[PDB]
């Protein structure tokens, strides 16, 4: 007599344990699976942290409901049973065509005809996935950023083939869970957030990489120039520069040389961002 | 006893005019140069609007500061008699190679050899132009940005055979000024702000001409993404879409199918952006 109510997130993950606790959060009947007792045990692990930011960072979730939330989550290391009654089911598990094709392939034969596939993924098209689907119709891309509870857009995308009823589900599902759905029309590789963003970034890296100005000059010129509260480099930093650098090597000549401008002044020295407490800037 | 005074500049349009201001309402001896007195009496009226502004929109303007520095501005039209004991003459006559040509050729001839040239060029590079002047140690590049009192960044940026120390006193001179010194190393076409943000509009503008999502998905997904302000499509607003138009449709050819579609759905109706009160969003 409803829509989505059962959701199973596939893998456990930095991004698939944020989905998976969000949704959770948010009142649905959340199914965590992942490889074995091991991978879940850790599952609970990052599921134990998150209730603990959110009863601190987000509304609600204070005295009791984040743990309420927490204790109400499934976990699953049997695919079939992980799915058996699912409505839904976000796919996180690695960036590996491989990997993500025999997941599919066996989602498609095990999940009831009912279930919505949606791949969360950042290197793959769902046009590279919809094959090993099955049901193309029901198959789309529902993206979310790294601090899902903080950075709540999610990127709706999917295929020529997929069904339109089937596509606002989704994003009245993203909108249920707490996130702004970002509707795209049709596939583009980066959806809208990282297509935006990578050229800012890149553009930054090469006046910094040609010597043409400094980090601090790059990042005011931006700030008062556009008002943003941060530049290319802050933004860097809060992306991590292990990240910054793996993205630039397989990337475009100038790119590889800002990869290896981070290797030698940066990732070679420790210095990876936010995250080590210095990157470009020191925090 | 001292650096700069005398400051001339050449040219009273808009950017001319706002320079000429700030430099006059910060204190220094004011020339402003063109062609006739008919454009000379443009530029009074320029610099009594200016004076306007600055007394409702800028700190120590009010209370007759703002047309103490108007009366005190010189109005030229005679080259060589605009310059004769100049400190810095700031080049801000239209953007043609032709006319900055024959600019550069009779002012290295009519300045004092103590003259430092700075030209506002957005289209032409320094070294495009410094063969002309006769004083490649004295000649660089000084960017304003439209709205000089609020977006108060001065790019500096010289050639090589700019004189450190002449670089050096340009840059004392902006912040005397009140501007914020943007100092690049090197030459770069577009300087530092334009070589940033033209690759986050290109990139936004083929998400909108390739049908992936509308102005205001692009958008919030920009200003949530980043924390900016205003996204990509605000910001074309504030730019001035017939501009926009003109910039992209000498441009690639995603940026040339932009300009299209901004003919046909916004130039063509009038709607340009902050000017007219309706871009791609209404005011």
């Amino acid at each position: 007599m409803t829509g989505i109510t059962n959701v199973t997130v596939l893998g456990t993950g930095v991004l698939g344990s944020q989905i998976a606790f969000q949704t959770a959060f948010h009142g649905f009947a959340v199914t965590a699976y992942d490889i074995n007792t091991d991978a879940l045990d850790a599952a609970k692990k990052r599921f134990e942290g998150l209730a603990a930011v959110y009863e601190k960072e987000v509304a609600g979730a204070a005295d009791g409901a984040a743990q309420k939330a927490l204790g109400g989550i499934r976990y699953s290391d049997d695919l079939a049973q992980a799915v058996k009654d699912a409505d839904l089911v976000i796919e996180a598990v690695p960036e590996s065509l491989d990997l993500k094709r025999d997941i599919y392939t066996k989602l498609g034969e095990l999940a009831p005809a009912k279930t919505i596939f949606a791949t969360n993924s950042s290197t793959l098209l769902p046009s590279d996935l919809v094959g090993y689907t099955g049901r193309g119709d029901k198959f789309l891309a529902l993206h979310f950023a790294n601090h899902v509870w903080v950075n709540n857009t999610a990127e709706v995308m999917g295929t020529t083939k997929t069904d339109p009823e089937v596509y606002q589900q989704v994003v009245e599902f993203a909108s249920a869970i707490g996130m702004v759905p970002i509707e795209l029309k049709k596939e583009k590789a980066g959806y809208v957030l990282n297509s935006l963003l990578v050229p800012l970034l890149d553009a930054a890296a090469e006046l910094l990489v040609d010597g043409i100005a400094d980090p601090e000059t790059i990042d005011k010129t931006w700030r008062i120039g556009t008002g943003a509260p941060k530049g290319p480099f802050e933004i860097f930093d809060i992306v991590g520069l292990t990240t910054a650098y793996n993205i630039s090597s397989v990337s475009g000549p100038k790119q590889r040389e800002f990869a290896a401008y981070l290797k030698e002044n940066y990732i070679d020295k420790g210095k990876l961002g936010l995250a080590t407490g210095e990157g470009f800037y020191r925090y």
